[PDB]
C-alpha cells in the first residue's frame, strides 16, 4: 500500500519525480 | 534537504530506490 | 542528436527503454 | 550480449549514462 522514499538529494528527487509523472499519464493511455 | 514521495508503484518504487542507494554510494568515491 | 549507448544489460536496457517511451510520451502532452 | 540503444537526447541519455555507470558499480559490491 504505498511506498514513501525520502530524497536528501534535490536533484535525485527531481528525478523520480519526472519518472513518477511520467509513469501516471502511461495509466491514462494503458488501462 | 529531505523529500517526501508517495508512489503506488512497486517496480516504479524500486528503481528510485535502487537509484538513491547508487547515488549515494557513488558519493562515496566522488568529492 | 545521437547518442549510441551500448550496454552488456538486457534489465538495464529495458528499464532506459522505459524512460525512452515514457519521456517522449510526456514531451508530447507538454511543449 | 549486447543491447545498442539509440538515443536521441542529451539530458535523457545522460540519466542513462548515470545510471548504467552506477549499475557496473554495484557489481563490484554485490557479486
Amino acid at each position: 500500500e504505498y511506498f514513501t522514499l525520502q530524497i536528501r538529494g534535490r536533484e535525485r528527487f527531481e528525478m523520480f519525480r519526472e519518472l513518477n509523472e511520467a509513469l501516471e499519464l502511461k495509466d491514462a493511455q494503458a488501462g
